[PDB]
């Protein structure tokens, strides 16, 4: 496995946290939520 994303350039969408692309926002939108998936119960990183 290596850097791909080959085909008619990149996707019509892109992330803001990791820049992840998604052929369809319907997916990306949700992905942008995984970046803020952290509970208080667990510790944090300095
Ligand atoms: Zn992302």
């Amino acid at each position: 496995g290596s850097s791909g994303s080959s085909g008619t350039g990149e996707k019509p969408f892109k992330c803001d946290i990791c820049g992840k692309s998604f052929c369809g926002r319907s997916r990306l939108n949700r992905h942008s939520m995984v970046h803020t998936a952290e509970k208080p119960s667990g510790p944090s990183s300095g």
